RNA sequence: UUGCUCAAGAGAAGUCAUUUAAUAAGGCCACUGUUAAACGUAGGUGAGUCGUGGCUUUAUGCC
């Protein structure tokens, strides 16, 4: 909180960190044409927030990140990072769909 | 250390249930492949099985 009512990055206990990790955001590899998909919910009653649509687009993603490994308190935290980058979950969307 | 430093538009949703491209139709009617002749005379070959049996003088040939 204090990090934003102040100039400096002290206030002592540091006020703010900047992460030793940062990523561009990803863009797909391909150029987007619309596509959309139909989502009517199943059942005769058929009231609103039914048939609904949403767009997706079949290519690939490429990001760009950086990390600045000597910025890491703990020098080997960067190796689980690695492993995230490599074995990445899921990145935020509709994995259900 | 950059109007900066931190920052998931996220969780869920069947486009579903039903429908014969069906009923009818001759590619049909006509056509001669007609008419005539001297063979004068000189052109060749690719493929197994193994020790007596009925006649006949061993003979040597027949089935």
């Amino acid at each position: 909180l204090e990090s934003a009512e102040t100039e400096e990055d002290t206030s002592s206990t540091p006020n703010q960190r900047m992460g030793a990790l940062g990523m561009n955001m990803a863009v797909s590899l391909t150029p987007y044409d619309g596509a959309v998909k139909l989502g009517a919910k199943s059942g005769r009653e058929k009231d609103s927030t039914s048939l609904h649509f949403t767009e997706y687009h079949a290519t690939r993603y490429q990001y760009y990140f950086g990390i600045d490994a000597t910025h890491l308190k703990d020098f080997s935290r960067i190796l689980p990072m690695i492993d995230g980058i490599m074995n990445l979950p899921k990145v935020g969307g509709s994995s259900n769909i």
